Formats: structure tokens, sequence, C-alpha cells
């Protein structure tokens, strides 16, 4: 209901109380499932509202009458789950000194909680919402360079391939995929404070997945339900083409409204096997899609917000991708790679022998790793990226011997090549393998993961100089501290697990006594 100036009429989405917990479609009408027709322009449809009008929010004013306020200013605050305290803040655009500001009470969303005068004059009235075209990137002061890690306490993507607090990753294959579980370890785990899950398609036709067991799921961070901070943008297949394209611009705009506030935010972008139709055309001009997509993209980072006090907040953003064949090497594959900073390479392989995360580790990478490491070096640990790499090494340097034993066979390897492998292995089940389902190794704390990065690589430097001072591998390979290795990840105490480095040391010590110099 509005012009024709360019991009299809308003277009837009309501911020405020009750977006969280909110079930929506991909243009936020509240869930019962239906449907939008269009191209370019517009829609048709049904009655349902947004944020609720009934519903009444108590009202906190973080401001008074005489203050000066700037587009993003918080001139209040409202509890609206036990976990997010939702901020009021004047929408970008609109400056002045406040005239009129509501009084601690309880108001419905229609109400006018401020009043403020512009410059010119003009009196603006203020609710405790607003409006949004989704299509347009929420407004922000500076977009701030990768440099603060989202700390996923999954081991091999906080160590090998780092997401940037507004970064972008990718992930194979849908979301709703029961073969791997890192997906929903991401949604719950990272240290984003609001997630805003885009769950693309859906299974069979009994209707019950993704809608039912999710008011019931737990965060495990709070013990408070984790529909409490999620905002749930439900893309089904009976839905129409058009609501499901918008829904991605919905779920974007949403996150830049928390991330205003000072927030972090993860935006989970579904994805299924479906041929968009581009390869419909013939004469009247494609690759334009490629574009709009990195400007979806684009649309990612961490931010100093707008307002008068300083103020950060990011949206790192993470896309499935599912080529329609498996295959690839389909465009959508090509060229989601060509604009995310992070692919995690999710493995068929993997997931078969049972190694878990089934994320590649050499077919998967971060461009964030340098971005980061000055985190990780200043808060947890100076020798992180050191570290990292030298572990890359032994992994890379493991694929080479796989490659040649698989030719050649294992019996001629000498002493000091098969110590590699011993040690790799250890790499992979003690560090890289994490169980999700552990209620101790479901979530590994940068402290923990440092500590367990250097008891395997002091047992390794251990193990080289033990082979070079002629003990054998056999001797190295029953060492007592092993047992105690392979099952660090399981201890809560962080110390203890440091002390396994002394241990090693003395192990060793009596070993290299055992073989007099
Ligand atoms: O569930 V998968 O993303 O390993 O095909
Ligand atoms: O993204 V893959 O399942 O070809 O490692």
């Amino acid at each position: 209901g509005e012009p024709v100036v360019g991009t299809g009429a308003s277009l837009s989405v309501e911020l405020g109380p009750r977006l969280l917990t909110s079930i929506y479609d991909g243009i936020q009408r509240p869930l019962e499932v239906i449907r939008e027709k269009t191209g370019d322009f517009i829609a048709r449809g049904v009655t349902a509202p947004a944020l609720p009008r009934d519903k009444k929010w108590h009202f906190i004013p973080k401001a008074k009458v005489g203050d000066k306020v700037v587009g993003g200013d918080i001139i209040g605050e409202v509890p609206e789950t036990s976990i997010i305290v939702h901020k009021i803040m004047v929408p970008p655009g609109i400056e002045g000194e406040i005239v009129e500001i509501a009084e601690e009470g309880d108001y419905t969303i229609e109400e006018v909680i401020a009043k403020v005068k512009t410059p010119s004059g003009e009196i603006k009235e203020l609710k405790m919402y607003q409006r949004w075209p989704v299509r347009v990137k929420r407004p922000y002061k500076e977009k701030l360079p990768p440099e603060v890690p989202l700390i996923t306490g999954q081991r091999v993507i906080d160590t090998f391939f780092p997401q940037a607090k507004g970064g972008t990753a990718a992930i194979p294959g849908p979301f709703g995929s029961g073969k791997t579980v890192t997906q929903h370890q991401l949604a719950k785990w990272s240290d984003a404070q609001v997630v805003i899950y885009i769950g693309c398609g859906e299974r069979g036709n009994e209707m019950t997945d993704v809608l039912e067991e999710f008011p019931k799921l737990k965060d495990p961070k709070t013990g408070k339900p984790l529909m409490e901070r999620t905002v749930l943008i439900a893309n089904t297949s009976n839905m129409p083409v058009a609501a499901r394209e918008a829904s991605i611009y919905t779920g974007i705009t949403i996150a830049e409204y928390f991330r205003d506030m000072g927030y972090d935010v993860a935006l989970m972008a579904d994805s299924t096997s479906r041929w968009a139709e581009a390869l419909r055309e013939i004469s009247g001009r494609p690759a334009y899609l490629a574009s709009k997509l990195a400007e979806f993209y684009e649309r990612a980072g961490r931010v100093v917000t707008l307002g008068s006090d300083y103020r950060v907040g990011s949206v790192s953003v993470i896309g499935a991708v599912s080529p329609p064949g498996g295959d690839f090497s389909e465009p959508v594959v090509q060229n989601t790679l060509r604009v995310v900073k992070v692919f995690w390479a999710l493995d068929a392989d993997l997931a078969r022998r049972r190694h878990f995360p089934a994320i590649n580790w050499l077919t998967s990478y971060s461009l964030y790793v340098d971005a980061v490491k000055d985190w990780w070096h200043k808060n947890i640990d100076p020798e992180w990226k050191a570290m990292r790499d030298k572990a890359m090494a032994l992994l890379q340097k493991e694929s080479e011997l796989q490659e040649i034993v698989r030719i050649v066979g294992p019996d001629a390897l000498p002493e000091r090549e098969r110590a590699i492998l011993l040690v790799a292995r250890m790499l992979r089940e003690d560090y890289l393998q994490q169980d999700a389902f552990d209620e101790v190794d479901t979530y590994c704390p940068p402290e923990k993961q440092v500590t367990m990065m250097r008891v395997l690589l002091n047992f390794y430097d251990k193990t080289m100089e033990a082979i070079n001072r002629g003990v054998p591998l056999e001797e190295i390979a029953k060492l007592p501290v092993r047992e105690e290795i392979g099952r660090m990840k399981f201890e809560r105490d962080v110390s203890k697990i440091r002390s396994l480095i002394d241990k090693t040391n003395e192990q060793f010590e009596e070993l290299f006594k055992k073989y007099g110099a």
C-alpha cells in the first residue's frame, strides 16, 4: 500500500518486543503456514500482525526530558524474556532533544513512550517499536575489521577455522540433516547473545520437525529455553518462492536490529537442494544473482553502532550450502565460496568413520586466522598461532605420509615417520574429535583448548627427541601418559589437564634414563 519508485512497495519489518520467541514466515507474519506471490514488486495476503498490540511490556526509561539524542540512542529498556533485555532506540534518521518521555510502567507497543523535538523543530513520536525496509542495510558509524573471534567452543573450528564476530562462514548440506550436529552446536554455543535462524525447507508430510521440538529446546548457557534468545524464520516448501527469497533480508534486518543495541548476533541461513530458475530466460539478458548474494553477505559485520555512546555490535553470518546434485561444482557453491571468508568442509567420509565434528581439516579454510590471532595472544595464549600452525603442519605431513603409504605400505617406514603418525593420530583423536553429547566435552573454553594443545605439542616435541635419542617408538606408544592425554577432553579442571605436561616430561625422562647416553 504505497507508490512505485524502484524496488516494490514499502517492504518492511517491525522491530521491537516479541521478535524473540516469535516464529515468522519470510515477511514477518506470525506462524500459521501461508503465501506471498511476486517479482521485484509487492504482495497480497492475510490479517496477522507481527509484534502483538495487546501485550503490555514493562518499560524502564533511560533518559530524561532535556537530553540530546541521536539516531540509535537508547531511551529505555524492556525485559522481554528472562535472557534478553530489549533496548528501545531512537530510530535512525531522528535527532533532537527529549521533550517527553514515558515513566517506569507497563505499555502496549502502540503507545508513545517519547517525543523528540528535532533541530528545525518538528516533533517526533517514538514507539517501543520501529519499522525498517528489509532491503536497505541498516546504517551504522563504522565497520570494524575482523578481530574478535566468535568463540564456538568446538575445537577444530576455534583453532583451525575460526569465525570472526561479524564474519561470514558457509557449511554444507541442510541444517536439518541428521548426519552431523555442529550446526546445532554452533547455534547453541557461539557467544552471540541472539540467534536468528532462517530454517529453510522441510521433509515428509507429518508436519512437526523444527516447529515442535524447539520451544522445548534448552539453552545450555542459562538453563532457560533457547527460544528466549532466538528468532525463527520458517521457509516451508508449501510456501511461495518470493517469501523464501525475502526471508533472508528479513532475518538479516532483524539481526542488524539486535547488533544496533550492542549485541552479538549469529544468523544461520539454512538451504536445500532446490533449482532456482535462472536458466529460464533467453533474450533480454544472469550472474547478477551472484552479486545479490554477495551484497547479502556483506551486510555482515562488527560495527560501531549509531548512538552518542561508543557501542559495538555484530552480525556474523553462517550459511548452509546445498548444491542441487550434492555436486559441489554447482554454481551455488562457487558463488558462495567466492564471498564467504570461512568454509567448514563437512565431510561424509569423516561421518562414516564416526570422526566427529565431521569437519575436513584439509579442505576447510578460514581467512580470519591472522585477524583473530591477536585476540588469542593477548587474552588466552601467546603461543596460540604458533601452536595452530605447528599442529596444522603435522596434519598436513600426515596427509602426505598417508598418500605414500596407500601405495607402498607401512612396513618400510622409519621410526621417525611412525612417530609422526602416532602423534598426528593423537592430534586427530584427542583434539580434533569432540564429543558433542558429553556434558563436559560438548563445550571447550579457549583456556582449555590451548592447554590441551600444549599437552599434545609437548608430547610431540618429546616424542621426536626420544626417537632421536634412540628410544623405541613402541615404548613411546605405551607411555602411560597417553591414556590420560586421550581422556583430557573430559576433564573440567584445566589445571589438572595442564599437569599432564609435567607428567609427560617425567615419563619421558624415565625413558631417557632406561636408554643410557
Ligand atoms: O549432513 V552432511 O552436511 O555431512 O551431507
Ligand atoms: O563439502 V564435502 O562433503 O565435498 O568435504
